[PDB]
């Protein structure tokens, strides 16, 4: 079976709002998958595939169309990344770092991922998946890019997931563009799991596959997801 | 901008497991759209397209994959639906009817709508739109059909529709099939949509396009989306 | 162990709003027992006790000067209740009909319950129980009484509980004072309520004393609280 | 009017269970109250007046009984305490330390409170002032109490506050007593607080009064509040 989760997250770019094309609303279909573990998830390998895309349905109303995306030659097309994230899940702190790579353009990227502090953790790696990448979405398709286009300054975002079962879990982060080399900065704030229920329990095996909807909110954009955590 | 909404649901069948195939995790992909209104909302023509898939993205894990689709003669390439909905939004009662006709396998309807009983409504018919049909599904990528299949013995759902303003919208249905004809017979209770509201006010101009995540679960299936509403 | 629950509730009063008097934001106490059952839940009897009052305890602030309690001569020290309750459950669809005595002003009520439709309930009877009376509230600590004030006219009252496993009722309520009795009418929409949940197992024992806040809100009330659903 | 928000807390001693006595549930009503503040909200005085209680009104069970409260010699009449706090608001990082004193049996203490990084703060202190004291709840009225109870060991609390409007903010805490001092360590991490809502313009001025239900909940307490912030 699967427990369910919900995400709300707000995408607020650090370039100033009149050098950003924004998009409109659109949805954005994932798969990430583990790859490898060790050591009883002390060691962690993610994939993920991201592609972006206006709804293709026809309409009875008309096509609003646009004037295709933008561009960005700050992002390459293959690009590395780094990344460092602190928290605490219930009463349980710990310590992560990762480095990885990717194909901005084609929604790809595999980040591999070390606990240094903390570890082995008490709860379900699962949990800290989508906390480890909005830079490789493939916008391809037409879709104004609104997080390739906010290097050089960058982007932020802070999310808070509430899961089914009353586990919550909140994350915020920071993204720079240092040297050619994408940096985030993770912080993790999670409550309430409970003690008897899978992700304490260790009894998850990874996430379906999601679609995001993103939407233009004050300047920046919001986003909602549901997602299916696989259980034992 | 946009006020959005979470759905969760539970669609039930009527007829015994045992006859049922029943699908994996899947997608489905909607677009609703107001055709026509005359009188405040008095009368109201809606238009649905709906198209089932699996995530089609690649997989590095490889998948299961699945056995096709199913089959269900009784549901004809066209069929007609005739609907009675009786309910309360707050503190206001009413009643509608509709008539409409599709396609279910190429997933496209249209329903007319009257109300009925308490008319003109005090809130913004788009609240109503949902609780309008999942026989019309096209599910034609070889995702097996609970809802098509669920007949002649038909199904139910039941749904709430939470609003991220305090209006939370419970609904459930149910779908027969008689003398060849699609019914629906809703029930709709709705409380604490604000007054100040885009809904009590009447500043809403329909639905964007909407992902609906459906998984094998208690019950039947079980359904997770969020929508978003565009505002005056 | 315990389920918990939490109630949003929205009471809005028949009566204009220049004729009423508002009391500041205040608490009330509320003990609600089963008397008697039987008949597998068929037959119910339910006493409730609710007293209203002001925050007690000390401000260094210092902030009161309420101007005193309201007046309703149409409610007497000693009122008799008629209630129908027409409810759906998931997909179960039940009938009910209580009659009452209370001392409003003394805040204690007491109900006997019978399910004349749809009996035996699939659901233990516990969630119905806050829906079967705010005009039997203690106010007799200087707090204006918003409910008995509402007469002739009366009142309505909208809720919804939501369940931390899932399960939502909302239900809609209309009071009238009819030839000097009080006559109740309610509708409730229950929605996926888990089948290995206490609720639809029948594994519960009623509920712990609670507190609701109550505050004015855009017309008339608005009331909060968390219920503790004990658990066998 | 008010803006309102829902707690919920899981409250861990760091005693073993086989050491405490527990409570049966209860509720703690509180007054929470700004004494003074300074600079733009980079110095706040708090006071906090909170009691303990069982249900005291009437039962017709008639059943309830307790063995009464617990001893704890290790919490004094008089008792200090120092905290330091750090976390993020939206994409605010900020720091805060405090000092203050209490009288832990009378359930009366204030606290003296320092912005020391990232001051002034964009947002209302306000949403920060239930982060700044367990062990000072006048419990005298005979009823285990878990924290006092606690010591030396101490404990923690987890908690998830969320708005109606969309604010969101958990915190994690540390208590600890050394060398006759109470210190907390506390950190926050709130996301999605409208740019266009109370907190983030702030206009808001202080908070009502509030019950807290508490519960047993494996081998710890949980809580759950609701709690309205008054606008300007």
């Amino acid at each position: 079976g699967h427990l369910i989760c919900n995400l709300k997250t707000t995408y607020r770019s650090k370039k100033p709002a009149k050098n950003l094309k924004m998009p409109g609303v659109y949805y954005v279909d994932r798969r990430l998958e583990r790859i490898k573990e060790a050591d009883k998830e002390t060691y962690v390998e993610q994939h993920e595939v991201a592609v972006a895309r206006y709804c293709d349905l026809p309409s009875k109303l008309g096509h609003a169309g646009g004037t295709g995306g933008s561009m960005s030659e700050l992002i390459t097309e293959n690009m590395h990344m780094k990344l460092y994230m602190e928290g605490t899940v219930n009463n349980h702190h710990f310590k992560c770092t990762s480095e990885g790579e990717g194909k901005p353009y084609e929604g790809t990227q595999t980040m591999r991922i070390k606990v240094v502090e903390g570890g082995p953790l008490p709860f379900a790696f699962d949990i800290l998946a989508t906390s480890f990448s909005k830079t490789f979405i493939n916008h391809t398709q037409g879709i104004p890019d609104f997080f390739k286009q906010s290097f050089p300054e960058g982007f932020t975002w802070e999310r808070v997931t509430t899961y089914e079962d009353g586990g919550v879990l909140t994350a915020t982060q920071d993204t720079s563009l240092q040297d050619g080399c994408l940096i985030y900065n993770v912080k993790i704030r999670g409550v309430n799991f409970p003690s008897n229920g899978p992700v304490m329990q260790k009894k998850t095996l990874g996430w379906e596959a999601s679609t995001e909807m993103l939407y233009p909110a004050d300047g920046g954009l919001e986003g909602r997801s549901d997602m299916a955590l696989k259980l034992v």
